[PDB]
């Protein structure tokens, strides 16, 4: 039993973690196959990053301004491209310890594993959830860009994220691996803004199986509801509307507890319109939106990869 | 910024797991150099585990009782010794990925991470602190034993935890790499209780730190107070009593932040006599105990591995 912001094994993804430097600015590569994918703004100095013009910055460049490390071994770069906000480094030797991977653009209220690196080495790893507003909440310093979120399902691994910046509120921007940034966001030192953020609401519920799966369990009642019902409560509350694929995707959590979703979510009605009384939920004095459904499951039934 | 549960990059400690089958028991094994540690109930059947002879249990096996597998290859063991509750499987092959180790055992209010496994293959990593009463909160299923907990110090992992049972409570109990358990527990499935646990008031400050950095600050007061003043408030509390060992080892924090320790020890005797006020602390309405002081600074400085 037990609860716990678990991240996946971040052993396959260390081994694709390189140090990219061009000029005087330093950041980390991700090293798969023969291709080193890392953040454009590596060829930008500390006053470019203001009003850059990442085409021109580039043209200037060749294969050999790019110092790649892996570990005591330079990688000799022999081709260099730019895929939007990234740039894809075409070194002469493949990394031998390239897992299967994909490349994959998450949706928002999905989750991830963040390998923090510096310097092309990992300082850690933590959990994170693509927020509404296309922001994630991040603990990032910097030198921390090229830095990537991932999932891991059996054998490979789908990155779905690159580090890039930092909002004036304390979250984090970034890209997916093709380059394009999460949201409206763009790679320049200039006034940016994050939107309003919103709880998910379907993370909240699966958090809340987790609970009862945990003996947690003061908040059922034997009241139901209805999605419509329910939406117009958790609306006034700056909460995601529940939609009926929302629902489905409940549905594993639902048969194992024996627990309607619209039971739980006559529970989570309780919760936003008179409090938690003073009460906890998994240690929790507040509610709990970065877990998603299957990340409930892969904890509680022990999935391994 | 930001500030997360970070966990150690398990990479190297992905690179050791095997798993480990006795009979019709299977669990994970610790894989260093030429030697498999593993709980030493994988000799025991359903029935055994509740008054079990590990010594006797042990006379009836042989070598090739202990089936090891590391991925798709069988180790062959050649040899089987037990240390308090753990056995040392000599095999024949020593392992390739062992890293540069240690076993030591941590001290109550130290963290570490521990990486979750099943079949001798990982399930994910999360941090974890030992707390005062020797047990640590978790998130273990069965055949989660011989699951690792651990730092990394540079090159250097350093093995601290081994995971053997759960309590009544929810917590979880298990040894150091020696086979030595923390606390008064035993391995065997009677009534064990864990004993009154208390908060880790070194580890609240620290994590008072970690919000100052991040632009919480809102808890800080013009007041002073001494070390005696403080411990007489908190110990109603059930917090730790604050030795000049904290004191000191709270300084890197104190000398980064300009705050002097006893400054945030009276933000704290405010914070448990008066409460939060409705008042969050990063994103949390409790107080967090289970970041170390050195937690803070690796994740607020970017300390690799
Ligand atoms: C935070 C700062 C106000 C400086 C700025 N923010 C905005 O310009 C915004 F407001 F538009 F977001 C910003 O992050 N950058 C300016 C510039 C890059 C980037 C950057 O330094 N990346 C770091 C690389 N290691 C990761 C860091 C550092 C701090 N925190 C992180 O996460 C680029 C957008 C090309
Ligand atoms: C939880 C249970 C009531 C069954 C019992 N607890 C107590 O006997 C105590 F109350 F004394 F703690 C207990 O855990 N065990 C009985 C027996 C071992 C062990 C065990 O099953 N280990 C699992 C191995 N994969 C890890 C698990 C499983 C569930 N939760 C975990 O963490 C030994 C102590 C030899
Ligand atoms: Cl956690
Ligand atoms: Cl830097
Ligand atoms: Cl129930
Ligand atoms: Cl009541
Ligand atoms: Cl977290
Ligand atoms: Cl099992
Ligand atoms: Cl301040
Ligand atoms: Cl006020
Ligand atoms: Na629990
Ligand atoms: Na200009
Ligand atoms: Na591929
Ligand atoms: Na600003
Ligand atoms: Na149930
Ligand atoms: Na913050
Ligand atoms: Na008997
Ligand atoms: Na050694
Ligand atoms: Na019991
Ligand atoms: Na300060």
């Amino acid at each position: 039993s037990g609860f716990r912001k678990m991240a996946f094994p971040s052993g396959k993804v260390e081994g694709c973690m390189v140090q990219v430097t061009c000029g005087t600015t330093t950041l980390n590569g991700l090293w798969l196959d023969d291709v080193v994918y890392c953040p454009r703004h590596v060829i930008c100095t500390s006053e470019d990053m203001f009003n850059p013009n990442y085409e021109d910055l580039l043209i200037r460049k060749s294969n050999h301004n790019f110092l790649v490390q892996a570990g005591n071994v330079q990688l000799r770069v022999i081709g260099h491209s730019m895929q939007n906000c990234v740039l894809k480094l075409k070194v002469d030797t493949a990394n031998p310890k390239t897992p299967k991977y994909k490349f994959v653009r998450i949706q928002p209220g999905q989750t991830f594993s963040v390998l923090a690196c510096y310097n092309g080495s990992p300082s850690g790893v933590y959990q994170c959830a693509m927020r509404p507003n296309f922001t994630i909440k991040g603990s990032f310093l910097n030198g921390s860009c090229g830095s990537v979120g991932f999932n891991i399902d059996y054998d490979c691994v789908s990155f779905c994220y690159m580090h890039h910046m930092e909002l004036p509120t304390g979250v984090h921007a970034g890209t997916d691996l093709e380059g394009n940034f999460y949201g409206p966001f763009v790679d320049r030192q200039t006034a940016q803004a994050a939107g309003t953020d919103t709880t998910i609401t379907v993370n909240v519920l699966a958090w809340l199986y987790a609970a009862v799966i945990n003996g947690d369990r003061w908040f059922l009642n034997r009241f139901t509801t209805t999605l419509n019902d329910f939406n117009l409560v958790a609306m006034k509350y700056n909460y995601e509307p529940l939609t009926q694929d929302h629902v489905d995707i409940l549905g594993p959590l639902s048969a194992q507890t024996g627990i309607a979703v619209l039971d739980m979510c006559a529970s989570l009605k309780e919760l936003l319109q008179n409090g938690m009384n003073g009460r906890t939920i998994l240690g929790s004095a507040l509610l709990e939106d970065e877990f998603t459904p299957f990340d409930v499951v892969r904890q509680c039934s022990g999935v391994t990869f």
